[PDB]
C-alpha cells in the first residue's frame, strides 16, 4: 500500500467522515472480538457508535438490515477499538461503525468478522 502525498479534506461537515474498519488490525476471540476503525478527521465526531449483529443467512440481507432497530449498539465509545463481549464461538458477526458529530452521523460499510474455534486451553495442550 504505497503511501502518497495529497490533501483535499471534505470542506463539507454536514456529515461526519466515514470510518475505515481495518480487518488487519481487528482481532477475533472465542467469545470476544476487537474491531479497529481508522479515521483521518475525528475531531468533529462527538462520539462513536458500534453496531454488531449475528449473521447466519436471513432470507435477504435487506430484510434483516431493514429492522436495524434490532441490531445491537454500544455508545460511549471514545476509542479506536472496542472489544465486544458476549459472542458465540465459531460464528459470523457483522460490525458497522457509525461516526456521530454535531452535524449528523455516517454509517460505514458492513465488516464481516468471525470468532475463533475455542479459547485458550488450560491443561491438556502441548506445543
Amino acid at each position: 500500500g504505497s503511501s502518497g502525498s495529497s490533501g483535499e479534506g471534505l470542506d463539507y461537515l454536514t456529515a461526519p467522515n466515514p470510518p475505515s474498519i481495518r480487518e488487519e488490525l481487528c482481532t477475533a476471540s472465542h467469545d470476544t472480538i476487537t474491531v479497529h476503525w481508522i479515521s483521518d478527521d475525528e475531531f468533529s465526531i462527538s462520539s462513536y457508535e458500534l453496531q454488531y449483529t449475528i449473521f447466519t443467512g436471513q432470507a435477504n440481507f435487506i430484510s434483516l438490515y431493514n429492522s436495524v432497530d434490532s441490531w445491537m449498539i454500544v455508545p460511549n465509545i471514545k476509542q479506536n477499538h472496542y472489544t465486544v463481549h458476549g459472542l458465540q464461538s465459531g460464528t459470523r458477526y457483522i460490525f458497522i461503525v457509525k461516526a456521530i458529530n454535531q452535524a449528523g452521523s455516517r454509517n460505514s460499510e458492513p465488516t464481516r468478522l468471525k470468532t475463533n474455534s475455542q479459547p485458550f486451553k488450560s491443561g491438556p495442550s502441548s506445543g
